[PDB]
DNA sequence: CCGGAGCGTTCAGCGTTCGTTTATCTCCCCCTGGCACTGTCATCTCCGTCAGACCGTCGCA
């Protein structure tokens, strides 16, 4: 399922690349430990792999993820309840959840409200994590540069 | 040898321009009201005064 020098996304970080399997012993156990790393927080994750689909890891998603995620951009008719407090609820929850339809709908209407009025300078430090870490996500599933990722998004959210 | 013209000063007709106000239209400040998974007891003080008194307080006798 997970080989060495594979890229993996992990939720809240977004893509991430494969070091090497770790082998490291907890109450006489060889727990196949894995290690991966990002290039924004400079961190290192380890995680077994038996619990890794418990923790929630997920793998790159081929040519099926681009044209539904577009698509979820693109879908009208989106709504939002009167109240902003119920929708702000809702958001952080949705970008929690790790999905990445979940994710490309939260940050669509959002950029929709943004562009309509202008919400406020709180919401842009939400907005601004949850475009880097999709933009992240979709540049090393189609092996584009980090430019050309956040380029070719540009003419595509409108 | 006054008479007229030109000149100096001073006022009454209407004709425009100021001095000081007024209500309406943007931008901002400021106060009261809403949020709905649940979330139901903190906090470190204080020591090597100090010197003895003044005083009430308090349990034992």
């Amino acid at each position: 399922t997970f080989k060495v020098g594979d890229t993996v996304v992990y939720p809240h970080h977004g893509a991430a690349l494969i070091e090497a399997i770790e082998t490291r012993q907890i109450k006489g156990v060889d727990k196949t430990y894995l290690v991966l790393k990002v290039a924004q927080g400079d961190l290192t994750v380890r995680v077994p792999a038996d619990n890794a689909e418990f923790v929630g890891v997920r793998d790159v998603v081929g040519q099926d993820g681009l044209d539904r995620v577009f698509e979820v951009l693109r879908a009208p008719y989106a709504e939002e309840p009167t109240n902003w407090s119920r929708r702000y609820k809702a958001n952080l929850e949705k970008l929690a959840s790790g999905d990445v339809i979940k994710v490309a709908e939260v940050v669509r209407d959002l950029w929709r409200r943004e562009r309509e009025r202008g919400l406020s300078a709180g919401e842009k430090r939400m907005l601004a994590k949850a475009r880097q870490i999709l933009v992240s996500e979709l540049a090393l599933a189609e092996n584009t540069n980090e430019d050309k990722a956040e380029a070719l998004l540009d003419e595509v959210l409108a």
